[PDB]
């Protein structure tokens, strides 16, 4: 098939000039692309990403690297920053909860970490937006069964608590 | 399918950057978008809404949210204002009347509240432009059968009463 | 049934801000609109007009008001200038006669008036080029049998008189 | 002969500013019901008209005195000029600062025709402190249905306030 690239490329806009800014820009603009043209297979995700980023032979992915949008955004992260050691996962995540907030940072941290729920849960508990959140979120995760259900229910609970207290995603009050 | 996003995005234009102006922006382009393309299934509402919002943070919808234009417009309110829309319907209606006019504020009024003629009718009757109009408009709406008949014939009547007195949608004299 | 709004805007341009300048802009650009995408019913004409004027609820039309590109134009002029705006209709016509000439002033005036032969006829007869034309034109239109027939054979007779005297469209000589 | 003086001892003299007469009647209504039993709409109309003394402007007829809520709501339209539900959020915000959350729930429900969802949502925004909002919601969520939550809201607020050392007006011991 031929893909409607001129339309996709009018909805997203030009990708930023600093290539360290590219891997998060692609996460923000994913739902838009799925709107214009529903992306079903890894192939079609690759075809779409490769055309948008144009002349960068640097950042060209294959079908292996992009099963899901979250794989692509991680692969593109490792290239533009470099693989870093365990003790530096702190400064990567804090840097992101400041720009995009906890839900983005949890999903990327769980991906740059080989799904280490005990590590990435622990780090995110220091950058939550006030003590009353830290405590309310804890109780919900606590009364789950094991760590595997806690990993898959995290963002559900985070947002439920953020709703009650009436915060936006960036984690600031809007009332 | 593929949605005709080139066209839909000409009716609509580019969205406001102040992100608690968005539910009212999408609220008053919804009637036009439905003319230029038949949006039937919640999957297509979600696809269209997500395409025309572009790269904005926390503001993609799910097909769960987008069952009716109302439900969507209420959900984008909750994620921006923090509160439910129907805990401040008064302040929102008054704010629109002052910029856009009665017939605008009536329309968004019954999106936000959820087609509650009684309440929105009563909040508007407050902000009509002069005592004379209020009495005029009332005797037309008292000669319909049901409150179902009155919620179709409300703009038709306001537009007839404004002709007689010589006012101009935004509620200023032509004379 | 996708109404191709992007193409229609490519030909007409963007409508003005000051909504007093909309009813004439729509009459002028009408035969272009209709060449890109040919309308057939009132239904479609409504859907096209509302989509062009965009997110404007105040100047929204219904199928009732759109039997013809003239009926639509007339309805908008009464919402913006009010009924019996005879000093303003005097002023919009005098303006055109100077830029365009009398055969253009006639058709735009008759469109904005709801095809009011008696009113517009009267206004134009004060802006013709000199006493001899007025008298020559009148003698021809008086031989005609009813007012429907005068409105049909007005641009016809004005041309015949202008040709004899050796004037061009703008009422300046070519001898 | 209706025993007006016992009712006058509990209530007191009406407030001078016409705008605060509707809230005053709502706060004094539960105490009047305990001291003297009111069983008919007609008896209620005679008691309210005597308590306000000679106010011909705010006189109520037997039809609008069916329930204490209907009487308080009618006085609001005569004193302010707008129906209450149109501006409920502002009215609840005024009562919370002057009197407290418990007064706002009782008077907010009388003006809102017993709507739990609207009153509970408006009050949650003005509750004192983030901890109070989270603790109260957990207790209310356990209850089986909206009717049961409505009956136990004041009891569950008093328990949370006692644990966090807050007075009725929400001022901390620290």
């Amino acid at each position: 098939t031929v893909i409607p690239i001129q339309h996709i490329r009018s909805v997203t806009g030009e990708p930023p000039r600093n290539p360290r800014e590219i891997p998060i820009w692609l996460g923000r603009n994913a739902p838009a692309i799925d709107g214009v043209f529903p992306v079903t297979t890894p192939d079609l995700r690759c075809r779409i990403i490769n055309a948008i980023l144009g002349g960068n032979i640097g950042l060209s992915l294959t079908p292996g690297d992009c099963l899901t949008w979250d794989s692509a955004v991680a692969t593109l992260f490792i290239r533009t920053h470099g693989t870093f050691p365990m003790h530096q996962l702190g400064n990567v995540i804090k840097g992101i909860v400041d720009q995009e907030g906890v839900a983005t940072a949890y999903t990327l941290g769980m991906m740059l970490s080989g799904q280490n729920y005990q590590l990435v849960s622990g780090i995110i508990r220091g950058y939550l937006p006030g003590q009353a959140v830290v405590t309310a979120l804890q109780q919900r995760l606590d009364q789950e069964i094991d760590d595997q259900t806690r990993a898959e229910t995290f963002i559900q609970h985070l947002n439920a608590v953020y709703e009650i207290l009436g915060l936006n995603a960036r984690g600031q009050s809007i009332r």
